[PDB]
């Protein structure tokens, strides 16, 4: 029996070392995934009290951002499409103004 | 003694397999948390060189965003509340312009 | 031999318990890193169907954000620098308008 008992002790141990092998290569691909997430997630910076879009040495864009609600106490982020429509209306208004000034000028010439 | 030695060898092994049980159900709830974070964190996309707010098939909003600083080289994100005030002022200016054009029209009728 | 066999069984076990020690202090500094990432990553909130910049009790800023593209279907986030230029142009246009109204007023006084 005891040489049997020893046999079953080695069976249970060689199983232990292969359950451990599975752990160790596995733990690694997780510590790897955590490292990846730290580098590429947009993270809070406590030294500035804000989330920081710094990545690959500098300020970075955020894209694939859907339009934010335009309302009085909205906390939605706003996108360039939204901004473009504002920019467009501004350029129209500058042109209009110009032309109003010309007309005022013409009137002041008739008087 | 040797049947005692064998007893203490099995004591140390049945402890090993229950320290290992604790590891394996634990490692799982961590590989689970890492998977969750990958899916729901706002992450850098190297194919576009920007953080991407894509989620659940499409562009997504960002909300609970506090007002950004409006200054010359500000890198703060801006919110819809901010934008709304700009939109409001634009609508006022369009109305004013309209009305200026009417008045100019009336003057040109008196001459 | 069997007291040798027992010796080599204890050698393989005291190795097992120190490979396990390495695991357990290691797993901890990972479950720690996952907890940190959950707290400080900007994460999707399924109850609102948007990424949420809430952190340390309230709405938060996002900074170090590079300028977004201003174009018709842009999904880029826009920054305060961008917004400031819009704000500036608005303030110019209000002043101009004022002054146009004065001039219109003066003309209406001459007639």
């Amino acid at each position: 029996q005891i040489e049997d008992k020893i046999e079953e002790i080695l069976s249970k141990i060689y199983h232990i070392e292969n359950e451990i092998a599975r752990i160790k290569k596995l733990i690694t691909n997780t510590e790897a995934s955590v490292a990846g997430l730290a580098e590429d997630a947009l993270l809070w910076d406590e030294s500035i009290s804000a989330f920081s879009a710094s990545h690959t040495g500098n300020a970075s864009k955020i894209t694939n951002l859907a339009a934010g609600t335009l309302a009085a106490d909205s906390t939605d982020a706003v996108n360039g499409s939204q901004m473009k429509q504002i920019e467009d209306k501004i350029e129209e208004i500058l042109s209009k103004i110009y032309h109003i000034e010309n007309e005022i000028a013409r009137i002041k010439k008739l008087i």
